[PDB]
């Protein structure tokens, strides 16, 4: 599919840098017309065919086809798409709270109160997208925004869907390999993969969530790969003596090595609890 060729300057005023990534940089930006602010991720596109600079236009494609698909509170919108001879840049809704990553840089643990507020606003933007087939492959605290920090149960969007895929068989077999802390052990062993990986991910974050401390996180990569691989976690005292043995049941749920035996997103939803790059 091509995009808008017109200079993307020509439409939006470009401001404060927001983030950037292994693929993109993404700057807050205003449109002209509207005067409403959005998040510009500018995407460097691949110069030749055998090149490992950039990234393929298959890969963008599949990026703009997916957030195309989207309409959710809990997960970011497309505005628009404009490119040019070295650039994708797509038009995002803004998040302007930052990184649930940051937030969490600065309170530590949350109780399991804020734990699970977080958590369910996670769950229902992943209900969603696995209702559509989507795996996100790269759920983390630095993929899930903030709309405002400056609240005391802030309201949450999942970002950064440059790995995600449509699974139509319910497993896909590519080359799909997120962040090493988060990754599913099916994802280390280069195995099929479905929508399973993402629940992975998501006791993962609740470990992180309770305690501020990374359940599989070793002195180096393949050690943390390892680690992940044989499900080499415990829940440590120090930081789990006064946690619920039922928010302990829902992270052990989360963390099976076998896909199949893992809850569900509609498992996770129902559970007494909340119902009410790889290499060195
Ligand atoms: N919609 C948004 N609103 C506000 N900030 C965002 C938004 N999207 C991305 N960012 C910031 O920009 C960073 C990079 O975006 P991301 O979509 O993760 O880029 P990437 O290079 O394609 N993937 P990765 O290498 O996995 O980060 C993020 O970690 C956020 O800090």
């Amino acid at each position: 599919t091509v995009f808008r060729q017109e200079n993307v300057d020509d439409y939006y005023d470009t401001g404060e840098e927001l983030g950037s990534g292994k693929f993109a940089v993404v700057k807050k930006c205003r449109e002209k017309s509207t005067g409403l602010q959005y998040a510009a991720k500018f995407i460097k596109k691949r110069r030749t065919k055998s090149s490992r600079r950039g990234v393929s236009r298959e890969d963008i494609e599949r990026e703009v086809s997916i957030l195309k698909e989207i309409q959710h509170p809990n997960v970011i919108t497309l505005h628009e798409v404009y490119e040019n001879k070295t650039d994708v840049i797509l038009i995002l809704e803004l998040v302007a709270g930052g990184e649930l990553f940051d937030f969490l840089a600065e309170k530590e643990s949350l109780t399991e109160e804020e734990a699970t507020e977080f958590l369910k606003q996670i769950l229902n933007g992943v209900y969603y997208l696995h209702s559509l087939q989507i795996a996100h492959f790269d759920l983390k605290p630095e993929n899930i925004m903030l709309l405002d920090r400056n609240v005391p149960k802030p309201r949450i969007k999942i970002i950064d869907f440059g790995l995600a895929h449509k699974i139509d068989f319910g497993n896909e077999f590519k080359n799909i390999f997120g962040t090493p802390e988060f990754v599913a052990p099916e994802i280390v062993n280069y195995e099929p993969l479905g929508l399973e990986a993402d629940m992975w991910s998501i006791g993962v974050i609740t470990y992180i969530l309770l305690s501020g401390a990374s359940p599989f996180l070793g002195d180096t990569k393949q050690e943390t790969l390892a680690n992940v691989s044989a499900v080499n976690y415990e829940f440590e005292d120090e930081y789990f003596s006064n946690t619920s043995a039922l928010a302990k049941d829902f992270i052990r749920r989360l963390l099976v090595k076998d896909p199949k035996k893992r809850m569900t997103i509609q498992d996770s939803l129902q559970h007494p609890w909340i119902k009410p790059p790889q290499f060195e």
